[PDB]
């Protein structure tokens, strides 16, 4: 009576920060996963990299969400879920996300709750509203579905055949006062910074194209712009700026900032023959590499 | 023994966006050629390179200098000395100071009278003849000085500031980057030409900031002129280096001044974190130059 599930993170090719202001973004799954295995259990526990609890809001507050929720309709008297993952908590990969949706899909498994998709979907965000106060449904979609997919109109796209090289800068990155500076940016100068957001924007609707036809060398020249326009924004850093250059010497088509910036991680698309060398690179600038793919997997039940 | 010196300069905003018909704005700072103009045998010409004669390959701008000018007024001999705290590329004008110094020296030994405004529009076409084609901007700032809108020429006041420029070493060639940004443009127009309005409205704004003397605002602007040079391409590691270095040591703004692909930043900065600032960016593997803005165009000395 084990059960396991797993979602995976994603990573923005485009449009970070800009979708909040109307504007088009590209995200993008990649084979990073959480994994959440569900056993019957005597009581409620949950162990994770942070340790073991029951019900807590401190530790593992999207877990103990996703029992509260769920327990409503059928009744959870007790159960055991671990956590593991390949998703740093720390940037715009969408750790939350993924541990969200892989216990939906582990309790729906366990319990028969015969949730579809969709409904699985729809549930992981109304999680993250419970626990952030407010939330986008774009993570937890993609988790659920894998893939590419635009954002807010949810096009879904080819998936590239191509590396991403994700470089984590060790710097921990606040999401929510980094979207806070940049709308006090955004009020200092409306007539200056409202028309970058459009230009982000436009560079979506671009790569959106690039996507299909399979364009990495234009994707990753559009993914170096967008880097300039989030610099612009004030979401760079030292340490993002050093591993984006240095995996474009390397060899990447293109390196950019994902999600929220101000440390976290970089994304470098690269063909997969650079991969290693694109890797090392970023390594040797400082970067706590991991070297991923796309993936059109999204809830597995492993 | 005459002595005259003229200034280099550093753009707080609008670079590589002039040519698409934006707005610059430039910033004199308080690094001069200083030229003596003296009476000799021959006409003799001695810098860091050497001692030369009438060498327009050697001292392709001093000697240009000298050949448009005798002729309303002759020349047989001068001793031309020429010393400079410029460094070379980054649009910092060298060439454009050298330029307006010799004139001004020539000028003063011997007889001409010329105007400042003369004195703008000879050195702006001894550019022309030098280096082919030539914009008026760095023959313009250097004469005039201060803080000067381009292409309005409008002066603005200037900031009591420090200015740090810090070199990366790296050579670009500034046709080949000028290209890439045209290449780049033409490739996305309804993406990239946006971009450059952008750039155009930093300076817009920049300029009524320079006017209230908000120095704060100013270095945020830099900051954001700073992203969009590199969206267009024209930001290197080494650049990022030195700028985000001083940032983390209290510049107001770091950005690229001048072309890019290499060379030079410049950080604005309170007068009080002016060698903080320098410290970091050396120690970030800069070559540091700790200077400040000039009111002071073309000065006899
Ligand atoms: C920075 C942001 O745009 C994405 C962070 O991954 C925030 C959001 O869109 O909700
Ligand atoms: C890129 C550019 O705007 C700055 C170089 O000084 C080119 C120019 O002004 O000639
Ligand atoms: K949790
Ligand atoms: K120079």
């Amino acid at each position: 009576h084990m059960v396991s599930c797993s979602a995976p993170g994603k990573i923005y090719l485009f449009g970070e920060h800009a979708v909040v202001y109307g504007e088009t973004a590209i995200a993008c799954a990649v084979e990073l996963r959480t994994r959440v295995r569900a056993e019957l259990n005597d009581s409620i526990t949950i162990q994770s990299q942070i340790g073991r609890t029951g019900l807590d809001f401190e530790k593992h507050p999207y877990v103990s969400a996703v029992i509260e929720k769920m327990r409503k309709s059928i009744p959870i008297n007790g159960v055991f879920l671990t956590v593991d993952s390949d998703i740093p908590v720390g940037s715009g990969l969408g750790s939350s996300a993924a541990v969200t949706i892989a216990s939906i899909g582990a309790l729906n498994e366990l319990f028969g709750f015969g949730l579809s998709l969709q409904e699985i979907a729809k549930l992981g965000h109304e999680i993250e509203i419970k626990v952030q106060g407010a939330a986008s449904p774009t993570d937890t979609y993609v988790s659920t579905f894998g893939g590419v997919v635009t954002i807010p109109e949810r096009r879904k796209l080819k998936t590239p055949d191509c590396g991403i090289v994700i470089g984590d800068t060790g710097v921990f990155s606040s999401t929510k006062e980094l979207v806070a500076n940049v709308r006090q940016l955004r009020e200092s100068y409306p007539d200056l910074i409202e028309p970058l957001m459009t230009s982000i924007g436009k560079i979506s609707r671009i790569g959106e194209q690039l996507v299909l036809s399979g364009d990495y060398a234009s994707i990753g020249r559009l993914m170096n712009v967008n880097q300039g326009l989030l610099d612009a924004l004030g979401v760079n850093i030292l340490e993002l700026s050093q591993l984006i250059y240095s995996a474009r010497a390397a060899g990447a088509f293109g390196a950019k900032i994902t999600g929220a910036g101000g440390g976290g991680c970089m994304v470098a698309l690269t063909a997969p023959e650079k991969c290693n060398q694109v890797a090392e690179a970023v390594a040797g600038a400082g970067g706590k590499v991991t070297i991923t793919k796309p993936t059109e997997q999204g809830l597995k039940v492993d």
